């Protein structure tokens, strides 16, 4: 797998900070700073070649939209997938929370098609949105596929929150091949993990037998004593201060958590999808 640009990843943050300085404010679900951020992803992707699809529903007497992005070709009977919701709570743009895991998918994407990957496993990465109102769009994808196509998931993975400023490294406890895939890749920056305790995209799949995974950084649960002793940050202060909050912004982003996540994700998309 290829390392991903920390630069690239941070440049989308900037362009999303950009669309919901000019929209509001923010980027949530039936305001305008949402759909600019679903325009701008779409962009990159269709310029890279994806085959890109934009699901529309409606909640809360307002219309949401899921992206969804497929990488032509691989085994059709064997889909692998990877998503972050792309809405950010009124109060704020939601640069932690979700631009972060929405540009480390995109970016992860964008190497897959600059890396020249045939996969054997075929590629769909999703965007996902209205999940701050109760995993939407998330529901809304599951409920629509046939079970002919949920039978031809091989996974999901998640990415919500991993650029938290005073961040945890936490890997879901769900499927345990994603699992072990993404606590080998931790193991070998010599980087120590914890199971993900502290209600995200990958719910709707679980609950449809699909394997989930996905990776954390913390929210607005404190950093113990023993997690700043193997993490670093400060103990006795909320992983992520700004959570849901209007400081939620650019400069509430831990590059290192950031890099870290994004070259974890692009491990187990390349390790997973062979
Ligand atoms: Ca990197
Ligand atoms: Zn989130
Ligand atoms: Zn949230």
């Amino acid at each position: 797998a290829p390392d991903i640009p920390l630069a690239n990843v941070k440049a989308h943050l900037t362009q999303l900070s950009t669309i919901a300085a000019n929209n509001g404010g923010n980027r949530a679900h039936g305001r305008p700073g949402y759909k600019a951020s679903v325009d701008y992803v779409k962009a990159k992707l269709d310029a890279a070649g994806y085959t890109t699809t934009l699901q529309q529903f409606t909640s809360g007497g307002a219309t949401g939209y899921n992206l969804i992005a497929n990488w032509p070709g691989g085994d059709p009977n064997k889909v692998l997938m990877a998503g972050a919701h792309l809405d950010s709570v009124s109060s704020g743009a939601g640069i932690n929370d979700n631009g972060s895991g929405s540009a480390a998918v995109l970016e992860t994407a964008l190497a897959v098609s600059r890396a020249g990957y045939q996969p054997d496993k075929h590629l769909r990465f999703a965007w996902w949105g209205a999940e701050e109102l109760g995993l939407i769009g998330s529901k809304f994808y599951v409920n629509n596929l046939p079970s002919a196509d949920r039978s031809k998931l091989a996974g999901y993975l998640n990415f919500d929150m991993i650029g938290s400023p005073n961040p945890g490294y936490f890997v879901y406890d769900d499927d345990p091949v994603i699992e072990k895939t993404f606590k080998n890749y931790f193991a070998g920056l010599n980087v120590p993990t914890e199971i993900e305790t502290e209600r995200s995209d990958h719910a709707p799949f679980k609950n449809v037998g699909v394997p989930v995974g996905g990776l954390f950084t913390g929210a607005g649960y404190t950093k113990s004593a023993a997690q700043a002793q193997k993490w670093g940050g400060t103990a006795g202060q909320a992983f992520d201060r700004c959570y849901h909050s209007s400081c939620d912004s650019l400069s509430n982003i831990n590059d290192t958590a950031l890099d870290r996540n994004s070259d974890a994700a692009a491990h187990a998309i390349w390790t997973l999808s062979s």
